[PDB]
């Protein structure tokens, strides 16, 4: 039971790396070897390679959800006040963006990004599980905060597109990781360099918020 | 991974092009755990032809990278030529600089909402996160020159230093807006309710990204 939860945790971590690189042409053999387990553990603990692929998506959704939950709760508390400040709405936008930038310049989330990025261009049931549980709630959370600050309608197609483009700036330092490392000459991100990325994206958000403001 | 000498015959060149198209699809999806059997079947050629034309699966993988570099390079050669005609000007028209930035962005967005470039995007995205010799081929030949050309245009507009770490970061963040409708394709299709892009929807995307480019250009030129 507790022996099995450690085995399951190693299997998910190894599957995330192999699926992230190879999709469903990852092998149970290589997943099990990287996990320090026998190939039978995949069938025993998860049912099949296919079921382990979905458990990888579930793990990613749970991981993002635990990061996202406190931001949603803080926003609900702010909008419960009779007179929220526009400055406080902006601060929620920036705390969400800085938290995403931080996680997306961290080595140990790279396999999560690989797994999701593959599913963005070839979606399976895995993508829709993560989308419904957390990616859509996070996208809508940012769309509504931006609409709340600017005074626009969060459900307008244009607002959704505006927000999507902005999120692309946050994602560019992970999805364009090798491009920006070579172009800056940095061999790796560190705290000082993540702070520069924060300032860059914060600047663009402020400019776009001010331009959209009613 | 090594380069291959070019085919001596038209029929050879055509069969190699069929193999590269199929290999982009299979490598795009599966990386190096793609199979030559599935590549050959998708191409309508034989496994043995991969061996004769390319030598190995890994050499075919590098040929895919080279094809990507040539394709992007030809799409943005006219932009590069126009940028150099501007750069060599003593009195560069700020309006012309902006027009070149917006046209490059609109060309990128258009290509990145076409179905027939998805496999290219799959191939590069995996290489961004797990780079091999393939990424560095494409980077040196076209990605870095295009990235640098857009940075230099933004710097010219704003009056900043194109080699400044700041300008490189601003440019990279901006390019992420242009890539977002491909790299976040499924997210934005579901969030909008669209089942597919089309002319009209791509024009809406272009209007959105253009708006952002203008707001950022204006904001970065303050204090100049
Ligand atoms: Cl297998
Ligand atoms: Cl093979």
């Amino acid at each position: 039971t507790i022996k099995g939860e450690q085995a399951k945790k190693q299997l998910i971590a190894a599957a995330l790396a192999q699926f992230g690189e190879y999709g469903m042409n990852a092998t149970t053999r290589e997943i099990a070897a990287q996990a320090g387990q026998n190939i039978a553990a995949i069938t025993y603990y998860f049912g099949s390679k296919e079921d382990l692929y979905l458990a990888c998506a579930q793990w990613i959704a749970d991981f993002i959800g635990e990061q996202f939950r406190p931001h949603a709760e803080e926003a609900e508390r702010l909008f419960a006040q009779p007179q929220p400040d526009r400055a406080a709405i902006r601060e929620l936008i920036l705390r969400a963006c800085r938290n995403m930038i931080k996680l997306l310049t961290q080595d140990d989330t790279v396999n999560l990004s690989k797994f999701i990025s593959r599913e963005q261009l070839s979606p399976t049931a895995a993508y829709h599980l993560v989308h419904e549980q957390v990616i859509s709630p996070l996208h809508s959370h940012l769309t509504r905060l931006i609409a709340a600050w600017t005074g626009c309608d969060a459900n307008d197609t244009r607002m959704i597109l505006h927000t999507h483009a902005l999120i692309g700036e946050i994602l560019a330092f992970r999805l364009g990781k090798e491009t920006i490392l070579l172009r800056t000459g940095w061999t790796a991100f560190d705290e000082e360099k993540t702070e520069l990325i924060n300032q860059t994206v914060t600047c663009h958000i402020d400019l776009i918020l001010q331009g959209l403001s009613q």
